[PDB]
């Protein structure tokens, strides 16, 4: 074995998520953070090329989490689903864990 997830960063600023992800080599390297502009909501930040893309983690009426259409009982399941289904509607981007310092 039991290990904490390498992708949960708590309340880091959106800008610091961009700073850290920019240094990752591989597209799809990502983190979940707790949004500062919408407290109580999560955001998913993902390196793609020279960019860092940000996704709102949306909630349904029952508290399930989703990005687009498919929803899950946990952030953990949302993240894992998107290791093999693209997070993006404009590119094929699959979540992969950050390298690690
Ligand atoms: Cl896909
Ligand atoms: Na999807």
């Amino acid at each position: 074995e039991m290990k904490p997830h390498p992708w949960f960063f708590g309340k880091i600023p959106r800008a610091k998520a961009e700073e850290m992800l920019s240094k990752q080599r591989h597209d799809g390297a990502f983190l979940i953070r707790e949004s500062e502009s919408a407290p109580g909501d999560f955001s998913l930040s993902v390196k793609f090329g020279n960019d860092v893309q940000h996704f709102k983690v949306l909630r349904d009426g029952a508290g399930k989490y989703f990005l687009w259409v498919v929803k899950f009982n946990s952030l953990n399941e949302l993240v894992d689903y998107h290791r093999s289904t693209s997070v993006s509607r404009n590119q094929q981007i699959f979540l992969r864990d950050i390298e690690q310092v």
